[PDB]
């Protein structure tokens, strides 16, 4: 099984443009490299290219819908090519409004996939309750097979079906979640495990309870959506959208370390990166290299050590 | 039900000032319109005007005895009376020689009250075991029952009655605890579990153990008295008494999240904050923020979200 | 039972020289005068004085042969005489090298004793997996019955003779292991708890598991090798081999205070602390205030307090 890095510098997800560069901050960390040195044999497609919208006026309140529902298509066509290949996806954002061709091309090579969305924020405010109109915080939203037409038809998403229904997701790290959020979250009745359940079960439990409610039935394709600002500030610095009091280094390693074990990793994404938002140029690089280290860490490298 | 605000601008209980402008920093970091966004109502009765007793010379060891007594006596009255109206007392303290008063006027309403200690000390030394005098390391030692007689009547405490039993209270994040009042602990088998208790256990099966050994038998009113250095240096920097290795940030949450749940949160402290020990005015707002975050907490906000 | 101090003021055992004042800067911290407040008795040795040996070429790769060898065939005759007379060895260090020594004269007495390596790596490469020489990442590997023969002799251990067998021995905080290293612990099957193992039980379930598996046939004695660097760096950063996501300050204070109450710890060993490796006089200092904290709670002292 091969590994395909697909490189997505897109920011039109929210304001700030520097997450455009973070696919660029982790190859320069020696991401590539460092994969090339696991037991996988990894293929690099490269940045995409995408295609900016002029006429991009906000729909309603939604902002850059055109420019965002266009990028993602594109995505969604490579990765589902990729999938299509029998190769592991690996997406290095922007923002995590890029989940949305993520995931949406990788299930239509694997319909059966269920989703380990990382996050402090679940990012599922449909264009009718979300505040800022980033669609960076709504990806969830327009993948969801229940939340389909609870919203109006936003233009550059018509290629958009939502094929993931509310019982194939888990969330982990959530202490920044929205009212209307909070409300979809339980009306739809998905699975969670805010900063409230890490604390009161441990991270061991709480991976040990997110496989046995996801591949408990029959083991299946295991897509993780990893936000950069689910661990805490103190070690993933360089986002956007930082929360106090967020999953550890440790924590976030266990994760990933879990999921590698499973052996059912089949789609990645590692977002939110953003190689400007340093207070210090080290914070910038504890950042990156925090995020080359969880996604070595889903293809193979322990704490425990390796060898071959 | 609703909640009261009780300033206790107060500091006579040690040697440093700079507590007493704890209410203050409390209300300036926004703490009465973020509780109004809560589910519950709330009234504010602005701080209590102390008054100050010149002629008031160390009581052996004692220091401040005639200040202290007094200003507490004021607080129990007022708690009293608001506990006598139904609504919960919320105390913003200075030192937390303040809980004396704070419980005791609270427990002539609800004497079968337990009470949950978050501190990184006991606060139980006696007028005759303790080696300082400052009478925020000894409140616990005034309220006891079985403590009564154990020490001098100490001058402006002649209001006080020890109504609360050591099986009624618990204490979370000790690290750092007097000879005396280890042995004083151990003889009257309060229950309590030190940052070594949590360790072994984690801050949820701790929560769980506390309310099993506090509403076993049966559920009544809790008092938390909070004292800020029962977190960590690293997380409330601005507190006269810093131990390392104290409760986390998501710990303290924690614990007010489970104390809210329980339904039975009847009275609260949030002692020690001083906003004039910060090494940076950065750390002195981390300070109000968690504290100001802590109380919230108490009142609904929870990690995982909220909505109407 | 009395403790007796030995200092190792040795470096020879990788490149740093400033770890050779870990000894004296431990001192300097009150180490001993605290020791004394504690329930035992506490003698001093003093500080070894090691012979440098000038005519000592590599052998192969491994560096300073000759003065590590001999180093430590004087401190294991120390040992060895202080656990004759029924005494508890406290070896403060340099490198870890001197566990060699320490061990291996600790064993003579005590054949039946267990070892509780606390470090961030195994220190088990041998002369011949080792890819930098330094014979700090060697010293399990010239103690362990089972590696015997696998490696060439080296000038300066001839008195070496390994007799402590891998199933004897628990690791704590591994998270850097080399390649080698992961293979000679999975086919020795050398228990361990790498991070990973200590973010999926807790280190509550961690120091059972260890005492279970090494004290569960019968009871006997416990030799302690605490590397400094098994803590994470914002705790120990003055040591020359720091790795993130380490054990906390709680986590280290943990396994100290379980292995105090086991009543068996015989022997013990402080490591890895450099005094010249503080980017700032802040971080010296809490390096070696960790470290004194980390011994004295290895002998009585508890977070819960203590009294006469
Ligand atoms: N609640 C926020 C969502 S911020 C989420 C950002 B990120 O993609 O990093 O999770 C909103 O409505 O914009
Ligand atoms: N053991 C100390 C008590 S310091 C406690 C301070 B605080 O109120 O913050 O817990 C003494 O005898 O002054
Ligand atoms: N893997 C390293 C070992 S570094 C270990 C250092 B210390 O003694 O602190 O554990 C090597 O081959 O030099
Ligand atoms: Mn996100
Ligand atoms: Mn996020
Ligand atoms: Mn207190
Ligand atoms: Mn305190
Ligand atoms: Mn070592
Ligand atoms: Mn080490």
């Amino acid at each position: 099984k091969p590994i395909e890095i697909i490189g997505a510098p897109f920011s039109k997800g929210q304001p700030r443009g520097g997450v455009e560069k973070g696919p660029a901050a982790l190859r320069k960390a020696g991401l590539v490299e460092k994969l090339k040195e696991t037991e996988y044999n990894v293929r690099d497609h490269g940045d995409l290219a995408f295609v900016d919208v002029p006429n991009d006026s906000p729909f309603q309140i939604v902002k850059n819908p055109r420019s965002v529902g266009k990028a993602n298509e594109q995505l969604a066509a490579v990765v589902a090519e990729t999938q299509k290949n029998g190769t592991i996806s690996v997406v290095l954002g922007g923002d995590h409004s890029m989940a949305i061709g993520s995931i949406s091309g990788h299930a239509r090579v694997h319909p059966d996939l269920c989703v380990i969305w990382v996050d402090a924020h679940t990012d599922i405010n449909t264009p009718l309750t979300t505040s800022s109109g980033n669609l960076h915080g709504q990806p969830v939203a327009f993948l969801l097979k229940e939340l389909k037409g609870k919203f109006p038809d936003v233009p550059g998403f018509s290629w958009v079906t939502p094929c993931i229904s509310a019982k194939d997701i888990v969330y982990i790290g959530l202490r920044d979640v929205d009212p209307g959020e909070h409300y979809i979250i339980k009306t739809l009745g998905i699975k969670y495990f805010s900063m409230t359940e890490v604390d009161k079960l441990g991270i061991g439990k709480v991976m040990e309870e997110t496989f046995s409610y996801l591949l408990g039935r029959k083991k299946r394709p295991i897509h993780l959506s990893f936000d950069v600002d689910g661990l805490d500030p103190v070690f993933t610095p360089a986002t956007g959208t930082p929360v106090v009091g967020g999953l550890s280094y440790r924590e976030g390693l266990y994760i990933t370390e879990e999921i590698y074990k499973t052996g059912l990793l089949s789609g990645l994404d590692i977002m939110e990166v953003n190689p400007t938002l340093g207070k210090t140029p080290e914070e910038v690089t504890r950042t990156v290299n925090t995020a080359v280290a969880l996604t070595l860490s889903c293809f193979g490298t322990k704490r425990e050590g390796n060898h071959k």
